């Protein structure tokens, strides 16, 4: 998928922040317990492991990271 703006619309199915690392799910509250999720921000796509703007950050999509010394991490999505 691609992102436009922000990608605050984003919902493309990109799983590894453009480190290459891969996401956790918005659902797990491991190896991160996460403040942004599914049950608060029912309207934002957090499914799955996929990078998604929550906050609208102008860096673009990130997700919860699988290292866990690295809580999150922007993901490399091309414009749109
Ligand atoms: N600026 C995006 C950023 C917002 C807070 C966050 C957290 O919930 O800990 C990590 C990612």
């Amino acid at each position: 998928e691609c992102k436009t703006g922000n990608g605050k619309n984003y919902r493309g199915t990109m799983s590894k922040t453009k480190n290459g690392i891969t996401c956790q799910k918005w659902s797990s509250t491991s190896p991160h317990r996460p403040r942004f999720s599914p049950a608060t921000h029912p309207s934002e796509g957090l499914e799955e492991n996929y990078c998604r703007n929550p906050d609208n950050d102008p860096q673009g999509p990130w997700c919860y990271t699988t290292d866990p010394e690295k809580r999150y991490d922007y993901c490399d999505i091309l414009e749109c």
